[PDB]
């Protein structure tokens, strides 16, 4: 099919995670034609048409997207732009701080910090959950990675890390904000990265800080200072982005109540159910964008090399030929079910070893449980009158207030 629109990029941005769904369902097919962000575009959908999109042999990455989205979300020339034996290094350089023990650590200090917050809280009157969890986020990622953070910085820093986050799919003022925090960010962690391979700066070889700023090249030689710093701010800033996650959970208790004493009457067996469909279900990454480098055909199409193609992460979370009432919150559907690398894709698809796929993902999950945890049994609270509503149009998306929580009390 070919949508012959000629402002699809401005319809894009008008309806967000639902445009490629809007027309595969139109179109009834699983993938179209459309004309956007300035290049000849092939969309689909689908977990088939995942599997075709990690074939590294037919896709590439590089020159795949705007460089705007460098610029904001991502650090000039770094890590989600490259491919080949060079990719897979350096993505070998982030997946080594992102094991289990990475990610158990992180669960961890979180753990502590909901603890520890609990004192203030009851204290308090009113509390923005995505203020607070962005804070602490920022808190945790540094002190794991080795980054030195004063509590006076605490803020300005969590709050650069989200404005380039929330720039990623935005134009004007929005958008901005993500340019100008990206510098800021960038010079801070670069002058660490300095420091550190000087020796001024104490840095302990396991550590984020430490690995980053060592690493060497399939050449050999170190990255520069910049990438370096860059390459630190794609491991520090997701993690600080967890809280659009922890946020949408939140939603969930409130909006799905049942599920409260679902997970109190449960296991963390029940726990992982939830967080699994927090992520399935909620909008976030809203799709990802490549290059045709080689002729092929799939599904009765022919991908001509060069052609940019963009995989529907939100549809295909949302596909009814593998989720049941795929537009319910249902954690139950997760009971024993068997994982899949495709038919759930919020953070990327394959193998993170072999493709592009978000090595992140199971700090996210914990960090998602350990903080799920905290809300469910660390305490009580109530949700007063105040706006819920996340846009499907806005990318990202969160629930309006930020969730605001009051009367809050130790259990
Ligand atoms: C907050 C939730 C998160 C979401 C929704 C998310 C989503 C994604 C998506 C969709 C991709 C692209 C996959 C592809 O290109 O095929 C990605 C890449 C990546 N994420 Fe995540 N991510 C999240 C958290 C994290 C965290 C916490 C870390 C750090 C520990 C992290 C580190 C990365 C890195 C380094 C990449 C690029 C890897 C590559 O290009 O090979 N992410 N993420
Ligand atoms: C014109 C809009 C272009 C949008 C380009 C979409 C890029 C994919 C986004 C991935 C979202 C990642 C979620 C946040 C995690 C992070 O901080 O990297």
């Amino acid at each position: 099919p070919h949508d012959k629109s000629l402002d699809n990029s401005l319809t894009l941005l008008k309806e967000g995670y639902l445009f490629i769904k809007n027309r595969t369902e139109r179109y009834n097919s699983d993938l179209f034609q459309a004309r956007l962000l300035g290049k000849n575009f092939i969309c689909m959908t689908g977990a088939e048409a995942a599997k075709v999109f990690y074939d590294t042999d037919r896709f590439q990455r590089q020159n795949a997207l705007p460089k705007r989205v460098q610029k904001s979300l991502f650090g000039v020339n770094a890590i989600q732009g490259m491919d080949g034996s060079a990719h897979i290094h350096r993505k070998m350089l982030f997946l080594s701080l992102m094991t289990p023990p990475h990610q158990k650590r992180l669960a961890e200090l979180m753990t502590e910090e909901w603890k520890a917050a609990v004192t203030r809280w009851e204290k308090a009157d009113e509390v923005v959950l995505f203020e607070e969890a962005k804070e602490i986020l920022c808190r945790v990622a540094c002190y794991w990675a080795g980054v030195p953070l004063k509590e006076t910085e605490v803020k300005e820093r969590a709050d650069d890390f989200i404005d380039m986050v929330d720039a990623f799919g935005a134009v004007g003022p929005r958008h901005w904000k993500g340019r100008r925090a990206r510098p800021r960010a960038e010079e801070w962690i670069e002058v660490m990265i300095e420091d550190a391979r000087a020796g001024l700066l104490k840095t302990t070889s396991g550590t984020a800080l430490h690995e980053m700023a060592f690493h060497t090249q399939e050449d050999g030689s170190q990255l520069d200072s910049r990438m370096a710093a860059i390459e630190l701010i794609n491991v520090l800033r997701p993690i600080v982005a967890i809280s659009y996650f922890l946020v949408f959970s939140a939603l969930a208790l409130h909006e799905h109540p049942k599920y409260k004493e679902w997970l109190r009457s449960g296991n963390s067996r029940e726990r992982e159910m939830f967080v699994q469909e927090v992520r399935r279900y909620y909008p976030f990454g809203p799709f990802l964008g490549a290059l045709v480098k080689k002729d092929f055909v799939w599904n009765n199409c022919e991908f001509k090399k060069g052609t940019s193609v963009l995989l529907d992460l939100y549809g295909t979370n949302h596909d009814p030929r593998l989720w049941d009432h795929p537009d319910e919150f249902r954690p139950e559907r997760f009971a024993e079910r068997e994982e899949n690398l495709f038919d759930m894709i919020p953070q990327g698809g394959g193998h993170a070893e072999k493709g592009h796929r978000c090595p992140g993902e199971g700090i996210t999950i914990e960090v998602m449980k350990a903080s799920l945890d905290f809300l469910v049994h660390q305490i009580e609270y109530d949700v007063p009158e105040q706006s819920l509503h996340y846009s499907l149009a806005r990318m990202p998306s969160l629930p309006e207030s930020g969730f605001v929580m009051s009367g809050i009390r130790r259990k």
